[PDB]
């Protein structure tokens, strides 16, 4: 009976920036691609809009919601229209229906984002655990070299500095530092600080940031209003 | 001589000399064992249009 | 009697990425190329989509 | 943003304290080792910023 109209344009580019940063961290090297994120957002809306429009079309009611580009007065973007049986009702429904679709997608985006985060927690947690083992193993080897060096020193007849300035050196040459210092290191082998892999510390930095992280997926929109629904004086159907 | 004897006396223990192939082997093993992937949240299609209105015809 | 349609386009690119990246990085020359992964996914999609349609026509 | 920043600065202090505490432990171990080696005196007349490995020269 009465057609209420509203005019819409593009996504909010800023809002998604935080979702894009998080997604890059989780996926990393594999590449989540920028492209796929645009497709995932745009897809939730597209699929969801078409369905609503679908449901309205099929029923023998005059509740017809349609989209096509049409002019504003100063911008040519997309014009959305809804036919309602009362003017006030066409304007109310049109607002409610664009919004309702905003809420649906935002919940699907929030839901996928949760899913991304949950995958990242299993992967971080497993990597962190593995990384400690390799480090502890490599360490256990260096400790073995400290033992080997001591034995070498007691035979070599160097129990005291042949080199006045302390430095780190491999087991064949180490004995020159003198047996006494080597004996202590072995004796207190357990307390020595644990070795870290260059990958491991990185993992810990990333996890550390991740708990701090702020991200939005409840206030993001996939459209903007150029003209918000108005009260009609058009009796076109 | 003193060091050289000690090495011979403890000949068996001596560290292993390892090729790039050793480090590549542990690197590849560590990396497959961590990996995780998608298995149901993966799609290979997208809808430009969700199934719609039956009054159309096709053959 | 009454016909329903849907319109489809390209795969979700980010989601397949990991499978392709991991595969090439780990194996090298030894397992499928980025091109061969692509060729294989499409060859499989294409043969199956077409096969359902083919069986369906052949029915009256 | 200011609430976030105040939190971040707070968490960061906790990480710093843990590291500070771990380095102080390594210093406690180094002193017993230096005595055992029989360095109870400076092996340099100078003083310099020095890592754990070269620390023993301080006496």
């Amino acid at each position: 009976k009465w057609t209420s109209t509203a005019i819409i344009t593009q996504p909010d580019v800023g809002q998604i920036a935080g979702y894009n940063n998080a997604m890059n961290v989780i996926y990393g090297q594999a590449a989540p691609k920028v492209s796929d994120l645009q497709e995932t957002l745009i897809g939730r809306f597209s699929s969801a809009f078409s369905a609503l429009a679908e449901t309205l079309d099929n029923q023998e009611e005059p509740e017809k919601l349609t989209i096509e580009p049409s002019v504003k007065n100063q911008q040519l973007p997309l014009t959305v229209s809804y036919v309602g049986q009362t003017a006030e009702g066409a304007q109310m429904k049109l607002a409610q229906y664009i919004q309702q679709v905003d809420d649906k997608v935002n919940q699907e985006l929030e839901r996928d984002l949760k899913d991304n985060i949950a995958l990242g927690r299993k992967n971080l947690q497993d990597s962190l655990r593995t990384q400690e083992v390799v480090a502890q193993e490599q360490k256990d080897l260096r400790i073995r070299q400290i033992e080997e060096a001591l034995r070498y020193a007691d035979e070599a007849k160097i129990t005291q500095p042949q080199i006045q300035q302390t430095q780190d050196v491999t087991q064949d040459t180490m004995f020159l530092l003198g047996s006494d210092a080597l004996k202590s290191m072995i004796q207190n082998e357990a307390t020595r600080p644990l070795a870290f892999s260059p990958a491991y510390y990185q993992t810990k930095q990333t996890l550390l940031d991740i708990k701090n992280l702020k991200v939005t997926a409840d206030t993001v929109h996939v459209y903007r209003y150029v003209m918000k629904p108005t009260l009609p004086v058009r009796r076109d159907s």
